[PDB]
């Protein structure tokens, strides 16, 4: 049932003077889920930001809690809608190396530096194409405080968003967590190309009439004892995020333990990467150059056909590729579909 393994082998001195090719990411298709359920490969479901959110400092984050619309875990169903959509477009998987869901590129930059949380995948690899199949590990079911927790970033996404329908003086309700908007995403990482899900939050347009996604945060406001994991640790993982996928924006909302919106950062990607260098917090070019070790050693080892899980747990010294006993329906049937 062992495979293979990858050891965090290399220093981060070795990692952190090594160069690797990025290809600026490119939008080639999007889709939306609407309410009710529907996906539409068009960008009904893309919010527009609202400039003026720092404004709404003093907000409470609860407002709309009790008729909230809580998200359904959809699992490989979901990525078989991101599947469909680059079927529906005509774009070419021929040689391209890796096909996912933004949230194993994010696993596999932060494992650079992450050494408190586990996760795996599903890797399944079908006609050159390794597919990525986002997996969550067992948790305690949610209570009541966290999901509200959760939806103060909700209710912050929507204060900063614009909405054409909604009054004067009006509160934020009925926010519903299954409405997404979905762009779909080319790059290449050292020599893999990858296709990718990432899931945007909202776009503003510049002055010279150019479109970009602005990625919106929540996080509880900064004392003496979460500073140093907000700058190390949180920031890590939201400009691993954005970088990725090209998104240049930020907006971050700070909230107090009411769940009340105290602060706001307006941040550029590049900005916090700039900031954690020069800090000696952490180094982008380090996950960078991880990542490209990790899908080197996968394209590698993982054969055609076959289903592997892979997987980071304690005590996080390797990255561990295992023999899996099965394969998600939503792959199977895009093959055959190709």
């Amino acid at each position: 049932r062992f495979v293979s393994e990858l050891k965090l082998s290399k220093s981060k001195e070795t990692l952190a003077r090594k160069q690797t090719n990025f290809q600026e990411p490119c939008e080639l298709t999007c889709y939306s889920r609407v309410e009710g359920g529907e996906v539409i490969y068009d960008d009904q479901g893309l919010r527009l930001f609202k400039r003026h959110i720092g404004e709404e400092i003093g907000a409470d984050l609860n407002q709309g809690y009790d008729t909230f619309i809580e998200k359904k875990d959809l699992g490989s169903e979901g990525f078989g809608d991101l599947l469909g959509s680059i079927r529906a477009k005509n774009i070419s998987l021929d040689n391209i190396h890796f096909v996912t869901f933004r949230n194993n590129l994010n696993k596999i930059l932060g494992a650079a530096y992450n050494r408190h949380e586990p996760w795996e995948m599903g890797v399944h690899k079908r006609n050159g194409t390794i597919y990525l199949d986002v997996h969550k590990l067992p948790e305690r079911p949610q209570s009541d405080l966290d999901r509200r927790r959760c939806y103060w970033g909700y209710c912050f996404e929507s204060l900063a968003t614009e909405d054409p329908g909604r009054a004067y003086g009006e509160e934020i309700h009925h926010v519903d967590a299954n409405v997404e908007f979905c762009s779909v995403v080319r790059t290449k990482l050292g020599a893999h190309r990858v296709m990718m899900g990432a899931e945007m939050d909202c776009c503003d347009v510049s002055d010279k009439g150019k479109r970009f996604y602005v990625e919106l945060k929540t996080t509880r406001e900064l004392d003496d004892r979460t500073v140093d994991r907000f700058e190390r640790e949180k920031l890590l993982k939201f400009w691993i995020q954005s970088f990725v996928a090209g998104v240049p924006y930020i907006v971050v909302g700070f909230r107090d333990d009411g769940g009340r919106l105290v602060r706001t950062e307006r941040l550029t990607t590049r900005d916090i990467a700039h900031r954690a260098r020069l800090k000696n917090y952490w180094q982008g070019g380090v996950c960078l150059a991880f990542a490209d070790e990790v899908l080197c050693w996968l394209y590698g080892t993982v054969k055609e056909n076959e289903d592997y899980i892979l997987q980071f747990v304690h005590p996080f010294m390797r990255l561990e590729l295992l023999q899996a006993q099965s394969c998600p329906d939503a792959i199977t049937n895009h093959v055959h579909l190709l």
